[PDB]
């Protein structure tokens, strides 16, 4: 019957990136009040159109496969960075099966292992880097946009790589993984492939770091078994098969291997920065944390070398904290599907052309007085609350589906959906809590740090992920318990 209102714009191409750009959620705010829950917005040339709230939840996270496509949206932007093949660079098929082929190495007894590893490389953090030195120091202090995502991807790395990787981890491919890293970036929805340096360092990168990959990938396949069931190049080793019968090429799965680092990394680079800030703004909350995990291991009659997988389960304080941190700072702001048919808004005359992109975004709802009270407010004890845990939920259904890489819910109509939902849904939460805990725990049992300003930084919205504007440093003391 109708298409949604167009958001007015002057400047022709730009339409209202530059307030999109710079404000997401404040824009959508705006054009919220003037047009309703459903807007279009021109944006460098493309039509998006926006669905506010639970509901645009459903409308874009349970749509069609033939009616909008995720690989039309963000094929430029990873491609480039992961490689051919993978994720965004074949059909959705693919992409499920390569999604349960990795949750193989994101299981529970996987976990239990990678605990510790991921807890001794943020020790050898504490002790070699320069922000930290903790043999030598008693005082110091860390720009955390330079610790996290060392940290994430030294931990990270380690984890889902093994030790041989992490062996090999030299400032040659330090260099490698900054050149792609820079690569990756929301330029690359506008400009994918340019001839300046940048660009051939990142396909340089590229290649370099997925031979390198493909070495260790046929080096185990003949010899390795550090410990059994370790991590995902041993999965992939075994799970490469599609149903058809068709196999991943070694080349394939090495890239599906940047692409599980780059976007895990990234995710919790920006997540642990954000946690490390905010507590800081609030130490009282670090002095929690502190005080649970203390009588966690007294009773345990251990020391954080002692603290497991399991003893993670009895955090809340912890883990609470990161909720709290991904409702205040999703990653993403903006979840993208190109429009593949004409899609008819239900309860509504509205329809979405063919060609417009479809965007949502759960952020705002996060962020939103119209679902969370005093939304600026970080407070990890609400979600102690009825009221939180309410928002955590989804209406509609509690069944489930299961797309191909095992069973999600059918329901994403939940204000808070920091990991997305349906057929694209995250499949590295779990991992993320685990990677994110152990980070969280190790920094507060060994110290305890302050923010200089009363102030958590503005986010930057640039990114691909929403990260802390520019300055963004913690003063750091050690406790009593320090190990070092
Ligand atoms: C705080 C941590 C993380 C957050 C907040 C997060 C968030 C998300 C979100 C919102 C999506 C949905 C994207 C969309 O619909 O377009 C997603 C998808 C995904 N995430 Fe994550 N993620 C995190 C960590 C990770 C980690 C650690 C991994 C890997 C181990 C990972 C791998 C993926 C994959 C494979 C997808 C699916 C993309 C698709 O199917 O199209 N993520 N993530
Ligand atoms: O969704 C990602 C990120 N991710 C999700 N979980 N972990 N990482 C992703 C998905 C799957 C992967 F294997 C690797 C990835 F990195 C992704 F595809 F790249 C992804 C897609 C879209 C965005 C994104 C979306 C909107 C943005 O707005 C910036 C703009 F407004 F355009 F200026 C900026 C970034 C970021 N990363």
């Amino acid at each position: 019957k109708k298409t949604p209102p167009l958001v007015f714009y002057w400047i022709p191409w730009f339409g209202s990136a530059a307030s999109y750009g710079q404000q997401p959620y404040e824009f959508f705010e705006s054009c919220r009040q003037k047009y309703g829950d459903v807007f279009s917005f021109m944006l460098l040339g493309k039509i998006m159109t926006v669905y506010l709230g639970p509901k645009g939840h459903e409308f874009v996270f349970n749509a069609k496969l033939s009616d909008v496509s995720a690989e039309e949206a963000y094929k430029h932007l990873t491609t480039p960075v992961f490689g051919t093949g993978v994720i965004y660079d074949c059909p959705n098929s693919r992409l499920m099966e390569q999604k349960k082929f990795a949750k193989f190495a994101l299981t529970t007894d996987s976990f239990k292992r990678y605990v510790p590893k991921i807890r001794e490389e943020i020790l050898n953090y504490f002790v070699t880097d320069e922000s930290f030195k903790l043999k030598e120091k008693t005082h110091g202090v860390a720009n955390v946009m330079k610790t996290q995502p060392e940290i994430t991807i030294f931990t990270a790395s380690r984890s889902l790589f093994g030790d041989e990787m992490r062996r090999i981890f030299d400032r040659s491919f330090a260099q490698l993984y900054s050149d792609l890293d820079k690569g990756f970036t929301p330029i690359n929805f506008v400009f994918p492939n340019l001839p300046l340096p940048h660009y051939w360092r990142r396909d340089a990168a590229q290649k370099k770091i997925s031979a390198t990959y493909m070495k260790e990938i046929k080096l185990r396949r003949e010899r390795g078994d550090i410990d059994p069931n370790r991590d995902l190049i041993d999965s992939l080793l075994i799970h490469s098969t599609y149903k058809d019968g068709v196999k991943m090429t070694d080349q394939e799965i090495a890239n599906l291997l940047i692409g599980i680092l780059m976007g895990g990394q990234h995710t919790s680079a920006s997540t642990s920065a954000w946690f490390l800030l905010h507590l800081g703004e609030k130490p009282h909350l670090q002095d929690v944390i502190y005080q649970e995990v203390v009588e966690l291991l007294k009773e345990k009659g251990g020391d954080l070398n002692d603290l497991t997988y399991e003893d993670l389960q009895k955090l809340p304080s912890v883990n609470n904290t990161i909720k709290e941190t991904l409702r205040m700072h999703m990653p993403l702001h903006s979840i993208f599907r190109k429009v593949t048919n004409p899609l008819r808004i239900p309860e509504t005359n509205y329809i979405v052309p063919k060609g417009h992109y479809v965007l949502v975004s759960p952020g705002y709802a996060h962020t939103s007085e119209r679902y969370f009270d005093n939304p600026e407010d970080f407070d990890p004890t609400r979600w102690d609350t009825a009221a939180a845990k309410a928002n955590s939920v989804s209406f509609n259904s509690s069944d489930e589906v299961d797309y191909g890489f095992g069973k999600v819910s059918k329901g994403v109509s939940s204000p808070y959906l920091p990991f997305g939902g349906g057929r694209h849904r995250c499949i590295g939460e779990q991992f993320a809590y685990v990677q994110l805990g152990t980070i969280l725990t190790t920094f507060v049992y060994n110290l305890r740090w302050t923010i200089d300003g009363y102030k958590v930084p503005d986010p930057d919205y640039s990114s691909m992920v929403v990260l802390p504007t520019e300055p963004a440093e913690i003063i750091w003391e050690k406790r009593e318990t320090c190990m070092f």
